[PDB]
């Protein structure tokens, strides 16, 4: 692995989810 | 550096995902 770490705060509501990810495996 | 962040924005059909690209390093 995944050439992209993960950093979000979820947010379903119609299927939403602020996904602010940062580079990095 | 603290740049290069794949700032994503999982957005439901209500809109259309999103990503603010502006990494400098
Ligand atoms: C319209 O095209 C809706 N698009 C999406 O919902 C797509 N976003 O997916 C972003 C994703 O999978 N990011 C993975 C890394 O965190």
């Amino acid at each position: 692995x995944k050439a992209k770490i993960i950093r979000y705060f979820y947010n379903a509501k119609d299927g939403l989810a602020q996904t602010f990810v940062y580079g990095g495996c």
